[PDB]
């Protein structure tokens, strides 16, 4: 029967015996452990070893696996993804599936998971009740057997599937037989960008409820104008046999207090001409001056429901958190308890680089404590509904969630071929229904979401529509088929730009300002997803934020994504590594389209996450004269733990400092006048720096955390006075090969064949390993390479044009290298042409001014093909010979950044090892740029002018070269590059350009200067 | 597999195996056949004698019956009704289900319809493409093998149900089996107040299709503001191989005329970011001036979608008829091609009395020729998709069709248990959605219904936006939840009453001219129900097309309903006889409230027809002096087949009569001007008749049909004059015991002891077989009798109210008994009271006086009790001793009418047989009523006068005892009531009090006069 009918390939049946989906029970009998939310007796994890066995198909597992156990199997740990275990490959791929294309077939070849379990249950269980087993998520479809006789079927990877099991079981020694799919019909709408991974990878439980029992409760909260008053309405379902002394009572606690109690009989006011509803009843609680629930303070209440007789005798209790929230769209505008929300919001895949989608708890508030410190305030499950546990924590720490159906069917052609089906309706209406049944009383939980990339089809407007009847306390938002169809509340766009339109047929993705104001358009606008983190990234984040903060209708959008989904693999030495798409065997893949995180899989944060951190800021400042106007972006709260911290500084010196404590109310403005401050007597650029500092230690914050910077350009005094002229006169020395400058100890050697600096000496020690030449290219960023392939080139991608131009390949060719004597210098002037196939792409000429003081004062005029794609980089390279421990710049940092990523960074003196000036990337690029520097020093060296550089011991051809960066090997000395200007690394998107105009290096001819000198 | 899965008690499987739905197909493989709609070699008919065996459960089935035929089987007609051969007993059960409600389980007895079928297979049907077998109507679930393999199941009663036999069958002889529940978790759903019966109800045929094929095509017409262009969408959809050399045409013909024709290869227009559907092709065809379809004038175009090759070769043909209409609610109107209508509708069921539920073509054409012919514009499908052709029919006849799907599930408690409950989503959708995906080309259906009575739950408003979002051309309505809901675009409600509200808990029914103008409220209403025509019913029917003329946003409504469903039964002398619940033995059953229809089944009109027919024309018509005005109520025709008749007469006798042509524009209005009438020379009433004919004979009316026809009183001339004075004088004589009084051959005599006239004689030939009394009651009608049962009683019922206060038991006291003599004259005087414990309901005072011309003048004066029930009648009642051939009366006529029900009657002389003056209601109740008479004549006895009357060898006693028409026997003589008053019938509803106020016999104190002689 169950290997004729095949129901992992057929959509009409989603699940066999399968319980009714609610909202999380444990099934107390104490009530005040409903309140305290202590463990339940009543609710047994079975989170231990299992038995398992891997089979290629399911025609190929032996009936002898239902009642006794396989000699071959093995013993591991449940929950997990069997892939994780080594038992068949993880597959990485985007859009295209991993099975062929064939609905509701899948392959033969259908790897098959057995898991078994021996266990005891107590009569006590058995003598009286229901007892269920709670699977939370089997990826992707599953048979149950209980010793031996088969009890259900389940389907949806992503939401608990439970089955009764009271007639199954039997005192003393139990066994489960678990058969689980890797694939069936419902992979057709599981087609998320992420790892394809199997198995029993969240919790399994035992639940016992009595057999008249709560089988349901909806928790509402309606308000007044002001929020003075609440009205919290709990709807209470029940099952088994309703009886006249049957009570429900919910009481509503405020930490210790109880602040309200209803008490009723079951049956429900008339409905219809048939009467109501005899096993329901609705409860009404009266709350004035409730505490409202946001992400700046999650105030939560408990709600505990009572199942009892009316002499007092307690059935059961059911409990959940209660956060008093109001959550509607008027005139445009999302609102959250009547106040317009500004989403700093972030798409979170559940990914764990060891045990892959299996999600603990200590991970879970590891990522809700980052984003909380990196003023996140906002996560969308994407594309899945998560693990139970997410929601809580999201509650308790106050995050808005965007709740999303497990629907992705982004590999079809065109993409709603099964979302405008009917007969895919049943499939797409339980992936829908049992979510909200599911997490309908988190208060975290702000918007519901159809699901993902699954086009537009007539299924998602009736689902649409029963959620809106059902829930109307929360919009529906849905990105599929153009980002503003009728099943969306919000116009909610992947990916969409901010000022640039890009008009694709049927689904244009409008500039997000423009988008808002199209003939008839009155909806708020929120990305689902924007700001694409792949590798360097998250270039030009501040055009999105200052776009957000001047438009009320732009509130805001979810970065893509969270975390980098890698995975671990092992060398021969057993050393870690992190592995993208295809490391498996696995065939077709993405490759390092996986990884496209704020933080890497270890929750390592990328440089990005600082940009993010910076543009997301709770305070706004401006600066006007001597004062200081700071302005809160918060909503609910007083500045009750702010104070901020100011300093001036003189090219890094610091000359003055304080600290005024803030108090500024939501949505208010804070006055800060700073004391007349001396004039320096030397030379500079003054520079102000606040911070606000957070004193006191929050659940998601240690004391002393800065939540917020921003600097400005005091007084300048340019150097004036001349240095005094030194004695010293350096000597030309001339031979057919070589210009050679000497200065007692140093010297200076330009070939001549060559035209470029191809040595310096400091008495007998050589400086350089390789001379120092111009460079017009950059080890290219994953947005450089976008979707291109070596199989199949994308014409329009940054790397491809720089390739097909010849910019990797360009040759310098020498028109002019000359040796001058003066007063007091010696100047070399070069010229060279770099050339392709005939082409000029690039010249550039050069002085180097070589005085008594031992600088080398160099000028570089570079002149760039118009015709030519816009270079990478306009700057110089060299590989030193030595190796310095530090690395001390006066410029932008700490941290890498780029002219379109720069906006985080503060200009100070900095100073930090060399392996800090390499940013680890899985797959490697140009990285740890930083910008607007003024000196650099390193070794021996200082470098002076107005540049970007980078340092560290791989070239540009390494990282060009290398696809991991465990791969990377230091090489001799140090590569450095300097450049007076860089390109912009982009991030609006990871598959087109995306690099805007102003960050191109398109002006044609450029100029910058450098000092080189020993100090 | 099959025995252990018990697919018919799981809602999550409504199907196995079984083919998407679509548009009628015949596969035609020529192009000339498609247009002119002839039967395809490509569609066969199974509709013959198959094999059939009974059995009490599915698992008493043999196995032996998949291979070979059961020797104990019988050779059945197909389509039928097993219950209809006798095999089981068909059940009438109006709101309780039929099976304990446990869903979704169904009783372990469980009739099983074994069928089975030996056919022959062409072998060139094997040879190529695709055969498949299309059960059009199975109920109420199936299994299917082929040859003694499984093909496939399915549910839903009322759509067809299809599968692929290509794998299975051998050319030659092939073998079906059927196996078909009566019960299935479908039952769920399928609660229609109707006989419950099951089986094969509907074709089944075979359908052989091309491998490369059309699988779908959907005609659309869009139309400019003024109709004068139009644009036709035709989408179509294959299945089977692509290929670059296959096109579609869609071609357009007016009768024999192409009007327009386009061809294109496959491929649509990129609808998402995953391009287009390569499988998929729209034609846009432009149509100038096109014929528009209405039901006025049914214009119909043929659309013939050809697939083929580029060099032209045809490899199929599908086809449907088009109508140019376009249907859009606006400003809260219904319009159809710009205009409101005005839906002259009714319900109906489809029921045969010797076949069930089964339907033939010639039944449907009688029906529809006869609501037609009854000036009926619409009908509603009660409660599910209709045989295939039931469309087809209405298209070409030229009917407005509300189609709904088959879900009503009016025996939940609450109604919308099943229907808020998501688990019941998937089973719900398929019955909405394959609805749609089978009619939606029909012309004739203008709105969807999501079903019937099944309260309102979330699954109505998900399936009511599934059909917004996948038809935008027809508008949506559902009655469930209080008529009023989100999931309705049209207020529908069920017997609104026109200006009583009746405030019903959650689900009020407002007066409909409240309803419309409820705060906020806009849409038009059209009742879904209205005027329920259960027996003697229909009174107050005016009221509601009044409202409607008078209301533009009260649009009409579907009365419930056409015809009755009684079934044929046999008694010993092998007599047909109409039956109802409970005649089958079935048990609980609802008796009568089968029987509502406008027609006994066999289709033979009620007398409440013509007062439909009368209420709902098309011709309105003012009076003023010499003037005739009438006014068109067609939206779209002018009147050109119509003439005007009219007819003076003098109380019956004709004086003048003219025809007048009729040339009428729609909505326009015609004066004719009547010349001058000679005035009449003797007293009396002159009345104008006007008549509107159509000379010619349509396609739904023969020439001479009268299709309006409208009343005045003219000039009225007083009798002044004395009859000339008789010389002959009555004599009295006085007894102890009577009063007799003798003119000639004539006596008269008045029991002394009871105060009537108990006897006359004309010469020695007794008249009178009972004496001649008061009476103030009727045999109950249906209306009168309501829901109340001997068990229960309904003490609001008007029969329960009538009995309570002894009405039928009251005995007559003799007050008073006096005999004078006058001048010329006796005088009889008399007085009674009917007392009941105690209590006087009615005081009766009379005088008869007998003059000298055998004249007998009766004065009847009644006192009513204010605190008793209102009355049914005042009047008077006898049994005569002659039975006459003939009934001759001066009064409204012809057929039955009441006072709530007499708008349809002409005064007029009128000449029936006596047969036609009693009504055959299956249910007997007081009956054959005719009102406004001045004059009736029976045998040798003339009554003149102002009065009501019925006359039959029926007692009214004899009628209230009698549950079945067949049972009742001519009684010695003839039964005469004559009333001077009579209560209104009602019918607004039948399961409460629905007699107007103003037809309630309230007054208290009543005078009425009769003369009784010999003509
Ligand atoms: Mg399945
Ligand atoms: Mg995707
Ligand atoms: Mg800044
Ligand atoms: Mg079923
Ligand atoms: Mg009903
Ligand atoms: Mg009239
Ligand atoms: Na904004
Ligand atoms: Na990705
Ligand atoms: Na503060
Ligand atoms: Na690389
Ligand atoms: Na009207
Ligand atoms: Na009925
Ligand atoms: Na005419
Ligand atoms: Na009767």
């Amino acid at each position: 029967v169950v290997l004729q009918r095949r129901d992992w390939e057929n959509p009409g049946v989603t699940q066999l015996n399968r319980l009714a989906a609610h909202p999380p029970f444990a099934s107390w009998r104490n009530s005040e452990e409903a309140r305290t939310d202590r463990p339940s007796q009543q609710l047994r994890s079975l989170n231990g070893e299992w038995r398992f066995a891997w089979f290629p198909a399911p025609e190929a597992v032996p009936e002898s696996w239902l009642e006794c156990d396989l000699p071959e199997a093995d013993t591991v740990v449940v929950p997990s993804n069997w892939q994780m275990h080594g038992y068949d490959a993880p597959i990485y791929t985007n859009v295209t599936y991993p099975i062929t294309v064939n609905p509701p077939f899948v392959p033969t070849e259908n790897p098959t998971g057995c898991y078994s379990l021996t266990f005891n249950v107590d009569e006590s269980w058995l003598q009286e009740g229901q007892t269920r087993i709670i699977f939370d998520g089997v990826n992707s479809a599953f048979h149950l057997w209980c010793n031996g006789r088969w009890v259900g079927y389940g389907q949806d990877s992503r939401l608990p599937s439970e089955f009764d099991l009271s007639a199954f079981l039997r005192a003393g020694e139990n066994r489960l037989a678990v058969m689980v799919l890797r694939w069936s019909d419902g992979s057709y709408l599981e087609d998320q960008d992420m790892w394809r991974m199997s198995g029993i990878f969240r919790d399994v439980s035992l639940l016992h409820k009595p057999t008249t029992q709560i089988s349901d409760f909806h928790v509402a909260t309606r308000f007044n104008d002001d929020f003075s008053r609440a009205v919290l309405e709990a709807e209470v379902q029940m099952c088994g046999e309703l009886r006249d002394y049957l009570r429900v009572t919910v009481s509503l606690w405020q930490g210790e207090t109880q602040v309200a109690s209803g008490t009723a009989p079951f049956g429900g006011e008339i409905i219809d001409e048939r009467g109501g509803y005899a096993d329901r009843v609705t409860l009404r609680l009266n709350v004035e001056n409730p505490k409202l629930w946001s992400a700046e303070i999650p105030n939560l209440y408990r709600a505990v429901v009572e199942l009892h007789t009316a002499d007092g005798t307690l059935i059961e209790a059911e409990a959940c958190d209660v956060g008093f929230r109001e959550v509607r769209i008027e005139n445009g505008l999302l609102l959250l308890n009547g106040k317009p929300l500004l989403i700093r919001g972030v798409n979170r895949h559940e990914h764990h680089p060891l045990h892959g989608q299996v999600m603990d708890e200590q991970t879970m508030v590891q990522d809700i404590l980052l984003m909380k410190q990196n003023n996140f305030n906002a996560v969308r499950c994407s594309h899945y509904p998560n693990h139970p546990l997410w929601y809580t924590l999201c509650d308790r720490y106050g995050l808005y969630v965007v709740d999303e159906a497990n629907i992705e069917t982004h590999g079809m052609v065109p993409m709603n071929r099964l979302t405008d089906d009917p007969r895919w309706l049943p499939a797409m209406s339980e992936r829908v229904t049992r979510m909200v049944q599911r997490d309908r009383n988190h208060p975290s939980v702000i918007i519901w979401s159809l699901g993902n990339e699954s086009g537009h089809g007539a299924n998602h407007d009736a689902l649409y529509r029963w959620i809106k009847s059902v829930d109307p306390s929360r919009p529906v938002q849905y990105e599929g088929g153009g980002a503003d169809t009728t099943a969306t509340d919000i116009i909610c766009p992947m990916y969409a730009r901010v000022d640039e339109d890009q008009p694709f047929p049927a689904v244009p993705k409008w500039s997000i300002k423009k988008w808002l104001s199209l003939p008839g358009e009155t909806r708020p606008l929120i990305l689902c997803e924007y700001a694409h983190a792949m590798g360097n990234s998250l270039g030009g984040f501040a055009k999105y934020w200052q776009a957000f903060r001047q438009y009320p209708r732009l509130q805001g959008g979810f970065v893509w994504d969270w975390v980098d989904q890698s995975l671990i693999k092992y060398d021969e030495n057993g050393n870690p590594w992190s592995a993208y798409g295809g490391d498996f065997g696995d065939t077709p893949n993405d490759r390092q389209f996986c990884m496209n995180g704020l933080v890497f899989a270890d929750r390592t944060p990328h440089p990005a996450l600082t940009e993010a951190k910076h543009q997301q800021q709770f305070f706004q400042f401006r600066l006007s004269g001597q004062t200081i106007e700071v302005t809160s972006e918060y909503l609910f709260r007083h500045s009750d733990n702010e104070l901020l911290h100011w300093m001036v500084a003189l090219d890094g010196k610091p000359l003055a400092s304080g600290e005024v404590p803030l108090d500024v109310a939501p949505q208010g403005k804070q006055l800060i006048e700073l004391p007349e401050l001396p004039q320096p007597e030397s030379a500079g650029q003054l520079w102000l720096t606040v911070r606000v500092v957070q004193p006191n230690a929050t659940a998601w914050s240690e004391a002393g955390h800065i939540s917020a910077w921003q600097q400005w350009r005091l007084a300048e005094n340019l150097s004036v006075t001349l240095p005094a002229a030194s004695h010293a006169i350096p000597h030309l020395t001339t031979s057919e090969m070589d210009f050679c400058i000497e200065l007692g100890n140093k010297r200076w050697q330009f070939n001549r064949q060559s035209g470029f600096l191809s040595q310096m000496w400091i008495g007998d020690k050589k400086q350089l390993l390789t001379p120092l030449r111009d460079q017009f290219t950059r080890a290219p960023l994953d947005n450089d390479i976008g979707v291109t392939e070596a199989t199949r080139i994308d014409p329009n991608a940054w790397v491809e044009r720089w390739k097909a131009a010849g910019h990797y390949q360009a040759e310098a060719a020498l028109l002019q290298c000359t040796a001058d004597t003066l007063a007091d210098a010696v100047l070399i002037t070069t010229a060279h042409a770099w050339q392709h196939q005939g082409k000029t792409l690039f010249i550039s000429r050069k002085t180097y001014r070589i005085d008594g003081s031992g600088q080398m004062a160099i000028t570089v005029d570079v002149e760039v093909a118009s015709d030519t794609p816009h270079p990478a980089r306009i700057g110089l390279n060299c590989q030193l010979a030595q190796v310095a421990e530090r690395v001390n710049w006066l410029g932008l940092g700490p941290q890498e950044n780029y002219p379109d990523r720069l906006t985080a960074a503060c200009f100070d003196r900095w100073d930090l090892p060399l392996s800090d000036m390499y940013t680890p990337y899985v797959f490697p690029s140009e990285n740890g740029l930083r910008c607007g520097t003024r000196e650099l020093n390193y070794g021996p060296h200082q470098w002076r002018g107005d540049f970007q550089f980078n340092i560290s011991r791989y070239s540009q051809q390494q990282l060009m070269e290398t696809s991991h960066r465990h791969l990377l090997h230091a090489e001799e000395g140090t590569w450095l590059n300097i450049d007076g200007f860089h390109m912009g690394i982009g991030g609006d998107d990871s598959w087109s350009p995306s690099v805007s105009a102003e960050f191109q290096l398109s002006a044609g001819r450029y100029h910058y200067q450098l000092v080189w000198c020993q100090k």
